[PDB]
Formats: structure tokens, C-alpha cells, sequence
């Protein structure tokens, strides 16, 4: 490992990509980072939380296909909330295609998620060309995307080489690849970011899969940059005392490992 | 190797695939189409013109610029007219508990109206487990994608075994794979595999094709899945007559 850079100074990096530096400037700005997994189906919840949060966090992570009312102007809604609270908008769309394809479910259809979204992800299972199709309509768009190299579920199978083929194909895209998200630090790079889901404060999962470790172990021991975390705020009562229970760990863990 | 129609009376064999396998049969067609195309209009016009001469009609809808439920409606329509399977490519590669609800609502509802889906064997099993508490009370199956056509693929060796073993223990869901060749031994299971067409080839951004004839003929898969080779042709019927007779043929070829 080289020295650590505060989330400020990674944002003037020489290969940082602008949303990368966007995203690591506010992180700094406002002593956050935590992004929250918005994982509602109405549209009300959503901007409802996205507002009351919108001050605890760096980033906003949607899936917009389980939203029952989805329309473009809850995105409109969205994006003013986005600025003025200053976070950046995710939509997890984990787009697992050819290049030819994924390029259409990026930029078309109903939802025209590169209209709206600074960042989204991708496996990495397809080979390249997933990233290529994505790039077409993301760099014009001046938008950015992650690549998953590991996964928080059990029996996932994005462990060993093909999270070592994450990482290079990473590496060859920088112009459109910002990070990964990955359970731990994959790349030694420092303008890339790690963002890592399957995070709670209380040891667990769920009974479909999901595995959960805390923000200490993820960003204090493992080397990551960002917790996602959606139920264990979600489901919270006061969602609000919960989003800044996770952020003052999150952001604690990231002092102490520069620190 | 049996044929389609015995294969539909397997004893382990899932309704959802005998009901497939049965129209094989029946229509003499093992093409899937691959409808990717972004109006609704044009969607329509090819699943009634295409109907008699394909098995199962694959959809994006999340590439339809027009997608409402009362087009799948429509497409609900054609299906049973024509008498073939509805089949949202999805490729779900999500935890389990997010899958269940991108299968089921938001404003897609793919469980209502799609006979058959697909998903990335990646997450490990809780995908499936996710997918089939929605599919299993609406009677729908599930493919896993053992292998995919495209440049770097990564669902190779101890992955496809992985995706085969998945869909042995899913068996009351899993109905077969998207895969590139015969992946497992089980008649039970279906072979559907997408980079096909006629000519040698592929596109800008990483598809690679084979041959109807080296696809189920030489590798033992039972389906193709053609979408450019048909939809950019000018007359879509002869493309798709073509890529039928084509794959039928090379299944009693194979059958012999
Ligand atoms: C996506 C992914 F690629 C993972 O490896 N893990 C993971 O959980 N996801 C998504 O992240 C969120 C986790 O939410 P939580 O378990 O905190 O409620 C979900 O949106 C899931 O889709
Ligand atoms: C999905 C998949 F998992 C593959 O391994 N390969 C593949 O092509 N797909 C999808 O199948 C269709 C092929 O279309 P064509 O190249 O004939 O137009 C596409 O819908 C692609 O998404």
C-alpha cells in the first residue's frame, strides 16, 4: 500500500475522472461517506427520504425499476434535491449484456437512466464490450459507471480471477470506469473509488442471501471508501437518526484508517 | 436423444418447458426471436406476422420507448394465437431480495406477463431463491445463463459448473440455461442460446455469432436466439422461415 490521501486530495488526482472528483469533493465538503440505498417502491418515499438525507449523505442509490409510479419528473424531483443538497444520483442497475444492448437499456425506454443518473454499474461477466456499449451514451453524457468486483451475497461467484478481470477491465476504461463495488479495497489505484453494500451496524443477513458486515470492518479494515446501506436505515423508525449513525461510523472508520 | 415431444413428457420435466416443448413439436420450430426492437407498434406487427414460424419471443421491454402493460396485453394476444412463450431477457444479477421485486412490480410487472425469465448465476443461489418466490405461485420458469456469446466472457469452467449445479437444486423453477452449447447431460433441462446467425461474424461491441447448424447441430443446444440476423433483414418472415428451417433441421439432424 502507498500513503493515504484524504478523500479532498484524491479529488485532484491527475487521472481522476470529473465525476469521481465531484463525488470525493463533496464526500470531504460535508464529512459523509454514505450512500443510501433508497429501496422503495413509491415515489413519495423516495424523495421524502432523499430530502430528509440529503444533508447525511454523498450519494443516493436507486433502483428505479421497482418503483410503482415511476415517472421522469420524480427524477426531475430528484435531481433538485440532488443539488441542493449535494449528492450525487446512482441508479443500480447492475447491467449484465452485450455492449449492444446495454447501450439501449442505458440511454432509452421508459426510464432513459443516463438522462438522470451520474453514475450506474456493471458486471463484468459479459467481457468488455458491456463496458464499450455503456460508454457510448455515458461519456458524451459526461457520466460515470462502477464495475462490480465482488459481491456482498453468499455463494457469490465474483471472487478469485474474475475479480481480478474487474479490475483490469477497469483499468483499460478509466475514461468511463470510476470504481467498483466490491466488498473490500481491489484496486491499489487511488483514483478509483470502493463502494461496498451489505452493511449494517449488527452482524446478520437476510433469508435470500444477503450478508452483512459493519461500516469499521468494510472501511477500517477492509479499505473501502463508501458503505451502501438501504434496510438498515430503511427500516429504521427514525430513518434520520439512523442515516447519521452510519455516516459518523462510516466517516470515523475512514479517519482513523488515514488517519 | 429424445425428441421435443418426449422430452414434454420427461417425469422431472417443468410445465412451463413441456407446454415449450410441446409447440416445438406441434410448429416444427425450435427459433426464439429475439424482438429487440423500441416501438410497441413494430413489436406487435412482428410477433403476429413472425408468430407461426417461432417457439418463444424474447423481449427487452426495458428498450421499448412505448411500453405500457396493455401492450403485453397484446402480446399476451399473439402468444396464445400463435401458440408461443413469452420470454423477458432480463438477466436479473441482483441479491436475492432485490430480484424478487424487480421481477414481480415497479412499473414492468415482467411476472405477469412473462412465461419464462433469465438470471445471472453471479449473486450465487439467492437469486434464484429471490426469483422463484414470485414465479413459483404465478407457474413461470426460470433459465440460468451458463455462458454467454460475447468477447471475454467470463461464464466459463468452474462458472458454468456452478450455473449447472444452480439449476439441478432449482429444478421446481429452473427449467434450462442460456448457454453456447449442450451444458448439461439432463433432458429434462433446455438449451437456449443467443450469438446466432447465418453468415460468419459479429458486431462492434463484442457479439460474436455461429451457425444454426454448428449451434444445435455440433454443440446439442435445442433452441437459437436470433435478433439482428431477422429484425435487420428486409423481409422479417423469410429471415425467420430461414433461421427455422435452418435449426429444425439441424435437430433431426442431430436426432437421426
Ligand atoms: C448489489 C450488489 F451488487 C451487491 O453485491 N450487494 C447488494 O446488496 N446489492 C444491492 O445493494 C443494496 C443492499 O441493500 P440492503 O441489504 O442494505 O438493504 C440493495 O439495493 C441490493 O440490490
Ligand atoms: C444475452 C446473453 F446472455 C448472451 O450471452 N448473448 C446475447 O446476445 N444476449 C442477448 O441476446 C440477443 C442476441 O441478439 P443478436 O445479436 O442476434 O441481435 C440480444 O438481445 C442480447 O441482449
Amino acid at each position: 500500500a502507498p500513503k493515504e490521501l484524504s478523500f479532498g486530495a484524491r479529488a485532484e488526482l491527475p487521472r481522476i475522472h470529473p465525476v469521481a472528483s465531484k463525488l470525493l469533493r463533496l464526500m470531504q465538503k460535508k464529512e459523509t461517506n454514505l450512500c443510501l440505498s433508497a429501496d422503495v417502491s413509491l415515489a413519495r418515499e423516495l424523495l421524502q427520504l432523499a430530502d430528509a438525507l440529503g444533508p447525511s449523505i454523498c450519494m443516493l442509490k436507486t433502483h428505479v425499476d421497482i418503483l410503482n409510479d415511476f415517472t421522469l419528473d420524480v427524477m426531475k424531483e430528484l435531481i433538485t434535491l440532488a443539488k441542493c443538497h449535494e449528492f450525487l444520483i446512482f441508479e443500480d442497475r447492475k447491467f449484465a449484456d452485450i455492449g449492444n444492448t446495454v447501450k439501449k437499456q442505458y440511454e432509452g425506454g421508459i426510464f432513459k437512466i443516463a438522462s438522470w443518473a451520474d453514475l450506474v454499474n456493471a458486471h463484468v461477466v459479459p467481457g468488455s464490450g458491456v463496458v464499450k456499449g455503456l460508454q457510448e451514451v455515458g461519456l458524451p453524457l459526461h457520466r460515470g459507471c462502477l464495475l462490480i468486483a465482488e459481491m456482498s451475497s453468499t455463494g457469490s461467484l465474483a471472487t478469485g480471477d474474475y475479480t481480478r478481470a474487474a479490475v483490469r477491465m477497469a483499468e483499460e476504461h478509466s475514461e468511463f470506469v470510476v470504481g467498483f463495488i466490491s466488498g473490500s479495497r481491489v484496486s491499489m489505484k487511488p483514483e478509483f473509488l470502493h463502494l461496498t453494500p451489505g452493511v449494517q451496524l449488527e452482524a446478520g443477513g437476510d433469508n435470500l442471501g444477503q450478508q452483512y458486515n459493519s461500516p469499521q470492518e468494510v472501511i477500517g479494515k477492509r479499505g473501502s471508501d463508501i458503505i451502501i446501506v438501504g434496510r438498515g436505515i430503511i427500516s429504521a423508525a427514525d430513518r434520520l437518526e439512523a442515516a447519521e449513525m452510519y455516516r459518523k461510523a462510516a466517516w470515523e472508520a475512514y479517519l482513523s484508517r488515514l488517519g
